[PDB]
């Protein structure tokens, strides 16, 4: 079996879809690849190192709308961006947990740097622009984690709407509400709003 | 050592703070209590059963603002409620993960039922009221999980503001933005907003 960075990562992603993040160990990866554990150790030192590479790969392979298209509205950006982030996180089993547990690397920081410059350039104060980008992530993460991880009157009645969908509707609705609140805040400046 | 539902739960919460959710097993709970594993088994059948009780207890013991105080604004409710939920989730190590992994019980459903009746009574459509309550949870969960789980120019400059706080500011800012977006939606009805 071939032990190239690419092949290792892909086998790990395949294994991720089969056993999940808790059930993913270097032992099983070695057995999946059909190679002795010490052979694998030379390439991947531990589960932590494997996870970090997985998080990078998950995003790099599906989070395609990470940077604002030149001449686009900040609203449009935050919307498309959150949608990309969500789709990417849903592509793999426990994808959100893999992402949640890893710290960001150089690639993500330059991406974050761009978006911040983008926010400010559109009339956003550094902190408020930071808070905008953060709130979107937090809300997208919580929504995705709720999903991947999973009677009274009004609740029975309402429940049918939530259930007959993968949760996309509720998410998109909340996203809009979040984006609007920022508009109301952006265009308020020093006035009492 | 005493094996009363209360004593077991408290020991488990104490152990939770020491070893975390992954490091929490019935074996260690039995050793903490100073009793043979089969003695404990009679009381707690497995880790899943222990987790479910922990989630209920965490909330029941700290999520005090779960129901709207008679004669309060829906805005005030969602705000105080989200704050209570956050504080409660932060009280214990991996508190968000304990909550995330358990399915709701009768206690939570009646609480959810009340809040929905409360939302509708304030001019909210069942689905929109559901979406409002859900978006708040998702955002609070993602914010809390980000926290419990954890250089370019603009980012270095902004980073100092985020870091000199436990993340409460950013959270409260996003909460307000979320609540406003709902106002704009509630008071829009059948108009193009």
């Amino acid at each position: 079996s071939r032990l190239d960075k690419s092949k290792v990562i892909n086998s790990a992603l395949e294994l991720l879809n089969e056993v999940g993040i808790e059930g993913l160990t270097t032992r099983k990866l070695a057995q999946k690849l059909g190679v002795e554990q010490p052979t694998l150790y030379w390439h991947v030192k531990n589960k932590r190192a494997l996870l970090d590479a997985l998080a990078v790969e998950i995003l790099a392979r599906h989070h395609d709308y990470s940077l604002p298209a030149a001449g686009e509205s900040w609203q449009s950006f935050l919307r498309n961006n959150a949608m990309s982030f969500r789709r990417a996180l849903l592509r793999y089993r426990d994808g959100a947990k893999v992402h949640l547990g890893t710290r960001p690397d150089e690639k993500q920081y330059d991406t974050v740097e761009t978006q911040l410059r983008f926010m400010t350039e559109n009339g956003f104060s550094l902190r408020d622009g930071l808070y905008a980008i953060s709130a979107v992530s937090h809300f997208t993460l919580g929504a995705v984690l709720e999903q991947q991880e999973h009677l009274p009157p009004l609740l029975r009645e309402a429940l049918q709407i939530m259930d007959s969908d993968d949760g996309e509707q509720a998410f998109l609705h909340g996203l809009e509400s979040l984006i609007r609140g920022f508009e109301v805040q952006l265009t308020a400046l020093l006035q009492i709003v």
